[PDB]
C-alpha cells in the first residue's frame, strides 16, 4: 500500500513532492531513502515506505503527516489538503 499527499499544487512538481516526502521522513527520523517509488500524480505525491531503522510503518507515516500538517505546511510553503493510505 502506498501513502499520499494531495495538495494545493497542480501539477505538483516532481522536485517539490521529493521536498515534501523528505519534510515527513525528517519529523519521523528516518532517511529519504527509506521512501521508495515517489511518484507525483497531478496534485498528489505518492510513496511507499520500506522497512527500516526506526520501524516506521506506511500508517506511522500517515498519522506524522496528518498530526504536523500546519508544520509541514510552513516548512514546504504549501497546503495541505488530503492524506491518507491507498487500496488495491
Amino acid at each position: 500500500a502506498r501513502g499520499y499527499i494531495v495538495t494545493d499544487r497542480d501539477p505538483l512538481r516532481p522536485e517539490e513532492g521529493r521536498r515534501l516526502v523528505e519534510d515527513v521522513a525528517r519529523l519521523l527520523q528516518v532517511p529519504s531513502s527509506a521512501f521508495a517509488d515517489v511518484e507525483v500524480l497531478g496534485p498528489a505525491v505518492t510513496f511507499k515506505v520500506s522497512a527500516n531503522v526506526q520501524n516506521v510503518t506506511t500508517e506511522d507515516v500517515e498519522k506524522a503527516t496528518v498530526d504536523n500538517k500546519d508544520k509541514l505546511e510552513e516548512t514546504s510553503g504549501l497546503k495541505i489538503l488530503q492524506t491518507g493510505v491507498g487500496s488495491k
